[PDB]
């Protein structure tokens, strides 16, 4: 398989610029999210208490979908916390690279 | 056991679309419901105090029976608070599905 | 000891079908209140500035005993705000089921 | 679901320009308004002592349907107001855009 | 010693489904459990630091009595969080089995 | 040195009836505590933002004196807050065994 | 440097006796200061939509001077309150301790 | 920027002293004020339910002009109110400081 | 990308002046603000219930746009404010910095 | 390099009689701070959901500059905080040693 | 040289009866203590995430001074803590043997 | 090939002072990291469950380009960490030897 060189991408550009994405509410990211399950919700509590916010941030990304190709769900969170600019940012560095079924 | 799919499906959709059950108040929530207790009450303060109203939002929500299968228990509460269309969704996507003792 | 089973399901009661006990003054319920002291007034006070009526409405009901037993006190501040049929849902439910001191 | 654009885009414009639907008393508002309830009426109350008119004035705005489309409702409050200008403008930024049932 | 195998066996199943146990504050596990000691509350206190709720989870369900047979210290605890159907559980697997004095 | 049976056998009691003792406000046990130090308020302070009133609650219990014997001082708070029963449930348990000093 | 003992006890005594100190309004004690600033009424505003008048009624206390020695700040606002029994509690309680400058 | 020390300094005075500013009716200080607007009326009407004319006595001498420097205007409003003695405390004390452009 | 300098400074700007940028009320800043949505208005009533109106003031200035940019959205509520000289301060500072489209 | 020695001994100082400056809010530390930075706030927002207010105490004090020397920072601070004494403790004990350019 | 007998003795008597030390919080220890350094307060926050408050607490006490004698920095601790019995232990233990320099 | 004496020379200087560079969040040096990637982030996160923070300080720098020439990665997460000083230490000591290309 073909590890989704733009999820990782992705990844650590969301990681690196972070401080600009601290400028909304995990609720946007996290309930608001589409598709959820109680079990995530207690998930990310316990890394709440682990340390504080910052690893809660980083990590609730992972969450969401617990595995890669989360970038589609969080541009959805993106558009719902009325971040134009953020969603734009994701979408494009994602839609510059995309696997074809053959 | 089979875990209730209707309540985590309808669960994770009051939490994503939880901006449309925010036009209410936690009241027609909390007390306005039937069966409750003292010990109930002081928990939902605890997370009052926690962050806000959002993760009061959310917890209440799991609160009011402390255990899945509170969909009837919501849907009840919008009966009261003259909530007619978000009963009608909560309702009908429960109703979608439902278990049958053989 | 056993928790009186009356008094919180009496509780829940008034909590849940209190839009029909929203339709008298807090005051037939905290000065009227026979045994009263100058320390319960200011905690009200403050739960009043808290968030609005809903909140001092059942932390009062609480506050006039401050501890369960309030049902004799509170069907009392009925018979003194012309509610009769009040004062018979609360004097039966907790009439339903009394201790014995053997 | 698709959310009311045109109730998300009124509910900012009077809550923008509020300065000017201020010129009315919330009486033509709460009580004036056709279809109503007691419940309601408390509801309100509790906002009122929670800090001032501002707070009573958007809230009872939600407060009316307590759901996405009280603009109808609102506009009608209007008419009663003899609001002319006022009507027109909420009747005309929700009549831009319209849903059609297929 | 017999190896009580329904404490064993309960345990496995309470960490398993774990996910429906966690719809419930562990103050209903841990102070509101009827025997208890300080001691006890520093230790549940270092395994919350440790990682998260998760471990503090499974840790405390261990720490309620330290020792093999805590599922009726256990069942307790759900009797007191309005856990009906977590009650009938646990209560069930373990008196599936026991032992007999001869 | 032989630790005080009583507070611990108390503490533990308090901590599983707790739903009866918080059927009052925080401020008639740390600030209306006759003795008491800034020090202590900024304590508390910090486990309130910690979680939420739970873990405040027992915690307040435990910082009223910050070691072992505060059943005098909590029983004093009860006498204040109206609580006869609940100062005659500790103050009895306390009473059922001192020690002498010979 | 020596801890003022005196600003300490009688801390701690208008925290526990506060009961009969909250026998006037807060004006006679912040704007009523005479020394004051624009900042201070808008940090206890913050404390007023906290919780409640008891977290303002100490917080006050404390924000009257925002550092220990606000006891002849305090006793200079009762004595504009017409409080003469409360004016000599705080200022004899003082007066029996106080530095000397070698 | 100098933040004026005497907006601060004559700020605190009339807010201590404001029992002698009492003895005048809001209208010679709100509608009577020379350069106003409806926003600043409705802005007093809350703040008048807040609480009571305390609040909204110190609040409205800040909502004269919602920012520093509003002594001009207060001594203003008391040269219509035939406050001789006022005028000449508030405008002697911002005329015992005043900055210079170079 | 280059980080909005502009935004960054004077964010910390009215951070640090804050106490001059509190002679007004939340109104003309969050329901004023031209766009806004239902959504934002519950945001910020948790920050409210978090601690007081300071975490609120800062927050709500964030809370605007969610994003970097908020200036211009921010001096136009000073606009509506009667905060000239508020106006001319932000605008100048942002004015003093801005990028241009190749 | 050598290490401010100053800043270390005024470090200790501050966290061993921090009792005392835990007479002030967060806000005159953090926001009111000179420079600063959107980071920084999402920085201590994480360290308040650590533990608590004692942990965000020290932790703040650190995180003003990040970096040895802000106790010209810290100062600046206590002179807009109304702190005239615990200015000049830190401004002393600072001013006590400071190093010279060749 | 005379390894310190008391040191090593009280040592394992507050291992030991820790149980009963475990009623304070670490601030009291760690910052209050009156020397301290930065390099001190990362090296307990390293032994924090190892794995709990218990190795952190033992951990803490000997870290507060790195090296044998911190007995006479504990006893100061509790003086500040309001510990009076503790102190009276741990100064009693050490009293009971002393070198003295020929 | 010959080996960076600047990289290597550079790593001793920044694990001896590095009390001065514990003076910043985790966050800063791993996410904050331009290029990152998810199995970097579980790296760290089992050094950090290896023992604590310290070892985790210098992995972290080691991992963050997991071979030497990660100087230039470093200085830059201290120029996003306001580290002016930290900075021109890391880059001067770096630049004082560089190879050439022939």
């Amino acid at each position: 398989g073909s590890m989704p060189f733009a999820e990782d991408k992705t990844y650590k550009y969301i990681c690196r610029n972070f401080s600009n994405f601290c400028n909304v509410d995990v609720v946007e990211i996290l309930p608001y999210l589409p598709c959820l399950t109680a079990r995530d919700q207690d998930r990310l509590r316990a890394t709440c208490t682990l340390s504080g916010n910052r690893d809660t941030l980083w990590h609730l990304f992972n969450t969401l979908q617990r595995r890669p190709g989360w970038v589609e769900y969080f541009i959805a969170a993106l558009r719902g916390c009325e971040l134009v600019d953020l969603a734009d940012e994701v979408a494009s560095v994602y839609q510059s690279y995309q696997p074809r079924t053959s």
